[PDB]
């Protein structure tokens, strides 16, 4: 029955009330009122089953969502869907009803030093257990950070994750990606399929950067003008870094251009707490195998008002999921995911 701006988004007795809020991908997002535990939440409707593509992302997303239990990553309380395969044409999954995103909030509101620290705790704890599960997110950006009204962080969105695969990381020289360009490691554009956990820290780094000056850090406007925008930044790798990179048409490459050196971080962001800068500098290393880890982040000195490694979980075992079937095996995949949720 209900609709809202259409579309129908029907969910049933159980959630009533509802107030649309965006767009997601191949679907709406609404928020509505919970007659069983009395609050509101969000309801994103889900419509994937024609195109293959939206049917592993769809997959993908609901079987982490379900493994994973975290305060700092969103969950899905509940999955609603027809009660037979032939009947379903969409999947909703309730979360959790968060205020904003951080993308929102960084149009409008500059930040303070101890919110930035408080949010940059809160993504890297939650990235923790993530890579503890042996999952990377691969498309960490502010629109997938959701906030609340008391300062509550949840990573979300797990279309693009992956099991960590670090023995078959290596391609050859400019292959094509699909994660979103701003928050993509330099090693992408050189060498990396993105299957090691140094690509998020790289992500988590330029929201930092973000945060800190209210404007993304690389805003390259197409696939190889990104690497030139960190390397403007970062200056010319040195012959250390250009011989970890074996794949020769990557190196020459690099070696074509002329030589830039480092802009230091301070020069562009005068106002920043310099432990914060520190941070940020061994985040955005250039080279992937010196980039920090996820714990080493945690117990730096930026984050020692909160760091505290036995109130930060790690899951109960690793990840292993799958990818290439066809939209109708799926289907029935995604339709067996979610049978737990029905009476
Ligand atoms: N739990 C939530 N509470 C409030 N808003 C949410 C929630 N989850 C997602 N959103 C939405 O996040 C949207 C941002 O755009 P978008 O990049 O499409 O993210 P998304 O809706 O999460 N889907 P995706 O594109 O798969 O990340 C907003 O329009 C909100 O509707
Ligand atoms: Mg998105």
């Amino acid at each position: 029955a209900a609709a809202a701006g259409p579309q129908v988004f029907d969910v049933g007795p159980r959630y009533t009330n509802l107030s649309y809020i965006g767009e997601g991908a191949y679907g709406m997002v609404c928020s509505a009122y919970d007659n069983l535990n009395k609050v509101r939440v969000a309801i994103k409707k889900i419509s994937p089953f024609e195109h293959q593509t939206y049917c592993q992302r769809t997959l993908r997303e609901i079987k982490i969502l379900l493994r994973f239990r975290h305060e700092n990553i969103i969950g899905a309380n509940d999955i609603i869907r027809a009660p037979t395969i032939e009947q379903m044409k969409d999947v909703y999954i309730v979360q959790d009803l968060m205020e904003t995103d951080l993308y929102k909030l960084l149009k409008t509101q500059h930040l303070s030093n101890d919110h930035i620290c408080y949010f940059l705790y809160q993504i890297l704890r939650g990235l923790k257990y993530i890579h503890s599960a042996n999952v990377l997110h691969r498309d960490l950006k502010p629109s997938n950070l959701l906030l609340n009204t008391t300062c509550d962080l949840k990573i979300c969105d797990f279309g693009l994750a992956r099991v960590a695969d670090p023995d078959h990381d290596h391609t050859g020289f400019l292959t094509e990606y699909v994660a979103t360009r701003w928050y993509r490691a330099p090693e992408i554009m050189l060498n990396s399929k993105g299957y090691t956990k140094s690509i998020d820290i790289w992500s988590v780094g330029c929201i930092l950067a973000e945060m800190l000056s209210n404007r993304p850090i690389f805003p390259g406007k197409h696939y190889l003008d990104q690497l030139n925008h960190i390397l403007g930044i970062l200056g010319s790798p040195s012959q250390e870094d250009l011989n970890c990179i074996i794949n020769l048409k990557a190196r020459n490459y690099l070696l074509s251009l002329p030589h830039k050196n480092k802009v230091p971080w301070n020069r562009l962001f005068p106002n920043a707490d310099s432990k914060a800068l520190d941070l940020l500098d061994k985040m955005l290393t250039f080279n992937p195998h010196k980039r920090i880890e996820v714990e080493q982040a945690l117990a730096h000195p930026y984050l020692e008002q909160y760091y505290d490694p036995s109130d930060e979980p790690i899951a109960e075992a690793p990840f292993k999921f799958l990818d290439d079937l066809p939209k109708e095996k799926l289907k029935e995949l995604i339709f067996e995911e979610t049978a737990r949720f029905q009476p």
